[PDB]
């Protein structure tokens, strides 16, 4: 019923181009929004090209989403016309089942994703208004969007596994984008944090702007060594194939090692990496609507931003080159606001 | 000082044979005890045969020990002469360290095994007060020993992991010396049992003789597929290689695996297997001392003891090759109060 437009994949090239849609009329509880800045990460580029066989065409991406409300439902309250809003990934879910019930949705198994019914790299979306977020007046638009997918991504499990008290010794392996936002999100914790990475080129980068309190080179034995059962947990963001074991060599005992990436080789984990100890790994996808909203608070409290590199719709194609396997430090985020045209 | 007669090895063979050895007078916070009963178990065998490389010979077994208090230290306020008492694996540790502090010591760096400086298949032991535990009286010592051993082991992460409230769907993998345990202490805290075995000679005795609420056949994929998504956690008992990805396709949405035993082959672990509902698995050793205290009342509340076959000091060599097999229903306990004499 609602005329849309947006960009869209005919097959699994990924090659994007103009595209024309529509979308629902705006229901009793849903808020229609105009898409000011999209966020763009390896998802994107993944779903794009099919790489998990769910993908169906024509393909819209966008889900990483930021808006200025057009229409809101007879029954909402909780958001008017003007408002700046955000949304996520997950958009829906079944409502019934433990997960749903116990306020941690993003874990339904039934969770629908705003991409696979036309994602929001176009002019307007509905959403319902439970899958919503009110966007602090304090964080900009453009550099905020990433926090709602890399964000809360390291938010949620620095939540759940108690890795956010002051004090705390944490470690982020990997300083690409999504460990940037990590390790901003540890800082404004309150803790000691300390980078581990392959590479002394990525030194500097680390210290910046009061960031890292030390820096671990993972190829350096002596380096790893000396620090060996000193830290509480590690978000581990490393989006390549990898070992475990010197992490986990990292921790304290009971510590918790945070896997947030998705490698295609299996990890070798020996019993005595985790027996020794009693250690602790687990992996993380997203978070709930609880959680972003409390996220995206605390981001804008701390004054915590992505990095970006903001983009016209007319680059996209070559951003999902570029993005491919890249985690790169400025998230390419698409101005559809002032740059999508009919 | 004190004279002292038990079982030792001379080398690697593992064979063992009477000893005389003597131990420390009673000094100011010590107890002493004369051994009524020594569980037996895989650590033992392995030990014997310097399997991880730092056994020091002559060796003497023991780490799982009930017995009848000697003589007390004069600032010895908690034990009285005639007390039963029992000893489990870890009898000092440096006592200044985070998990010495945080009454987590069992995780401390420089914990120090009774079996280390001579253990207790022996007419008596002396050990620091600190690590002896009352023995209550409704549980009796020969069936109940194990509990030191097998019970701490399964209890200890169920308490932190929070596997332990009524109605928690738990899984237990293996259905042996220490499954069959941590079995009890599922249904003793009013957890729905699911039996994971390999086998369905299994299957009677899961239900008959340990109330499972299900049982699954693992080689089974119709069974293992139905039951996806079903349960909050399992302890994973099974001592040989196995694969994770079956467990973790059991549990639910953030549910935990508890591994406990510790195979030659390393866990092949992919990714997604995790990140697939934000599932966690963690490992555990033994556990501290006000954990066994807790749990050893918790066994007498319950009527909790393990399967035992009590043994001779004379059948302890043909016990430990018969452990190269797991082939005992459940665990080997040696009558030391009774069968070792000078
Ligand atoms: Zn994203
Ligand atoms: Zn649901
Ligand atoms: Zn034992
Ligand atoms: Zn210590």
């Amino acid at each position: 019923p609602v005329k849309a437009f947006g960009l869209a994949a005919k097959d699994s090239s990924g090659l994007f181009s103009p595209f024309n849609f529509s979308r629902r009329a705006t229901g009793e509880h849903d808020v229609q929004l105009k898409v000011l800045y999209c966020g763009t990460c390896q998802y994107d580029r993944e779903m794009s090209k099919n790489k998990f066989g769910f993908t169906s065409y024509p393909y819209v991406l966008g889900h990483e989403i930021v808006g200025e409300v057009t229409e809101v439902g007879s029954k909402v309250q909780k958001f008017k016309v003007g408002d700046k809003v955000g949304v996520a990934s997950i958009i829906e879910t079944c409502g019934k089942c433990e997960m749903c019930t116990n306020e941690v949705e993003n874990y339904c198994p039934e969770a629908g994703s705003i991409d696979s019914n036309y994602g929001a790299c176009s002019n307007i979306a509905v959403i319902n208004e439970n899958f919503v977020i009110r966007w602090p007046e304090n964080l900009p638009l453009d550099s905020g969007v990433p926090l709602l997918c890399a964000g809360i991504t390291a938010y949620s499990p620095m939540k759940r596994y108690g890795l956010d008290k002051p004090g705390k010794r944490i470690g982020i392996a990997g300083l690409g984008g999504l460990g940037h936002v990590a390790l901003r999100f540890a800082k404004a914790f309150g803790a000691k944090v300390t980078v581990i990475s392959s590479s002394l080129k990525k030194k500097r980068e680390a210290f910046e702007k009061f960031g890292a309190d030390s820096f671990l080179v993972s190829s350096n034995p002596e380096e790893m060594q000396g620090a060996a059962g000193t830290l509480d947990g590690i978000i581990d963001t490393i989006p390549g194939n990898h070992s475990l074991e010197p992490l986990l060599a990292l921790l304290k005992p009971l510590g918790k090692l945070i896997i947030l990436g998705a490698p295609e080789m299996p990890f070798e984990v020996p019993a005595p990496s985790l027996l020794m100890g009693g250690k602790v790994m687990a992996a993380s996808t997203a978070g709930s609507m609880k959680e972003i909203q409390e996220m995206i608070e605390f981001a804008a409290e701390h004054n915590i931003v992505a990095d970006v590199e903001v983009i016209s719709i007319d680059y996209v194609n070559t951003a999902m080159e570029r993005l491919d396997n890249s985690d790169v430090r400025y998230r390419f985020v698409i101005d559809i606001g002032n740059t999508l045209k009919s």
